[PDB]
């Protein structure tokens, strides 16, 4: 089990995909997820479930919502219905409610539809019951899915809002309800920005800009498959305002279906790597704190990823916020860190000039957090060599000629299991004060790069050998400096 992540969630056995139902209640974070309880391929979709107190150390639970002969249990969300608006619990014992897509089989009364359904728990997520009146919302569509529900209060009213997709239409549909059961259509958003795949797994939430509670925007999350900047599945976002009925985007670059690929780098990407999909947020987290987690794989090749009895991991969870630099509001995302100082050993390389060539770091690193600050200066390139062994390495390179940071995994290890796997992922990263700050998480099958304190992220799976633990800094040309490198494992 050489690829088992040490600090990313996996099921002990079997397949997972999209995170679902993310909710905090009474001190416990609940992670649900698309899961095949019966094998390592996609199928028999059911909501798996894990719990934690800290978003980092998870206890895998029984399945929460099982498939049956009539329905597979596709993606969705959960809310704490504290005042029992749904009537599914009582005032003294209010329900935790999952809103999920039923994908009906040929045996069901409404075969072939995807429609929205409820399940609920009266014991803080230990046991679950499907609502007898499912489905609660049906558009007679095979592709109406992935409801994300939140409470809204404003001039229009005070009610639950659902954001869901008509996936094939590449649109988000918004609905309201007083009780989670009877829903009324509000509006339809899109298509806009990235549209070269089906839209999936949306979310919609309000965030302050640069910590000013008077200056908020709404963020609409839309996942897409394929059609991502790096090839295959990805997440995008829009920044704007929600009036209680419709979302008004202030960051639309192209309206309608794309006409070509020419504006792709201008769309709002959640990540610039291959393996960050279906990211959505936690409900019921106090004081507006916004936490997301993604499925750390890509539909291009997830089935072939060579992990044996289990398939796929989740990303690190991220705290998401808004920031303005040079007048444009954009998302900032930083991992919730799994490697504290007290528990981990630490190696520092202090400030020094970098010669043209490779500087080895005296630390084997495969389960580690690397913080590095580089001043590229006049050099042509600077970066890190990650997960290096005799015939393997993953190269993270900042190119001063074009200002792009790239992760090249073409020689990273096992890559032949799918022709779409080897790749080089690029993102523009302006220097600040002439410097580049990177926080890089290495786990047994993954690299997560957070650049410039979360302005740009890049998440790629890798499958290196167990002996491929070498770490190095490199420069191409003279003139670069190392400000500091810290590695913790």
């Amino acid at each position: 089990d050489q690829y088992r992540p040490a600090f990313h969630y996996t099921a002990e056995r079997n397949w997972l995909n999209d995170p679902n139902g993310l909710v905090y209640l009474n001190g416990t974070y609940h992670l649900f997820y698309q899961h095949n309880p019966f094998g390592a391929d996609w199928g028999n979709m059911s909501w798996g479930h894990a719990t934690s107190r800290d978003l980092l150390h998870w206890d895998e639970q029984p399945v929460a919502i099982p498939c049956d002969e009539h329905e597979a249990i596709f993606s969705g969300s959960a809310v704490f219905d504290q005042h029992n608006t749904s009537g599914l619990g009582t005032a003294a014992n209010p329900p935790l409610v999952a809103i999920y897509t039923s994908a009906y089989s040929d045996a069901a009364p409404l075969p072939g539809r995807q429609a929205q359904s409820l399940a609920y728990s009266l014991d803080e997520g230990r046991t679950w019951t499907k609502y007898h009146g499912n489905p609660v919302l049906d558009r007679a569509s095979a592709d109406f899915r992935d409801p994300k529900v939140f409470w809204y209060d404003g001039g229009a009213g005070s009610y639950w809002v659902m954001v869901a997709v008509e996936a094939v239409q590449r649109q988000v549909v918004l609905y309201k309800s007083a009780d989670l059961k009877a829903w009324e259509h509000l509006s339809t958003f899109g298509p806009a920005n990235a549209t070269g795949g089906v839209w999936e797994c949306p979310d919609l939430f309000e965030l302050p800009v640069d910590g000013n509670p008077e200056d908020n925007r709404w963020v609409l999350i839309v996942n897409i498959n394929p059609g991502g900047i790096a090839g295959g599945s990805a997440g995008q976002y829009f920044v704007g305002e929600f009036d209680g009925v419709a979302f008004h985007s202030g960051s639309t670059v192209t309206e309608g279906l794309q006409k070509d690929s020419s504006r792709m780098r201008e769309y709002g990407w959640l990540d610039w790597g291959r393996d960050y999909y279906a990211a959505v947020s936690f409900s019921n987290v106090p004081d507006g704190r916004r936490i997301m987690i993604g499925w750390m794989n890509n539909w291009d090749y997830a089935r072939e990823t060579p992990t044996g009895g289990w398939r796929s991991a989740m990303s690190l969870p991220r705290e998401v916020s808004l920031t303005r630099v040079d007048g444009k509001v954009m998302l900032r995302q930083q991992a919730i860190d799994p490697l504290p100082e007290r528990e981990t050993g630490h190696v520092r390389l202090g400030p020094q000039p970098l010669a043209s060539g490779v500087l080895d770091v005296p630390a084997a690193a495969s389960v580690a957090r690397i913080d590095v600050e580089l001043e590229p200066g006049a050099a042509a390139g600077v970066g890190l060599v990650l997960r290096a062994g005799d015939d393997e390495r993953t190269v993270l390179r900042y190119d001063t000629s074009d200002g792009m940071l790239r992760l090249d995994r073409r020689e990273s290890g096992q890559v032949a299991f799918h022709e779409t796997f080897p790749s080089i992922e690029a993102m523009a990263v302006p220097l600040q004060g002439g410097r580049l700050r990177l926080r890089v998480y290495l786990d047994r099958c993954s690299v997560e790069v957070f650049a410039q304190d979360g302005l740009a992220t890049l998440t790629d799976l890798v499958f290196p050998g167990e002996a491929s633990t070498g770490l190095a800094i490199f420069a191409e040309g003279e003139g670069a400096h190392l400000v500091v490198l810290d590695v913790v494992g």
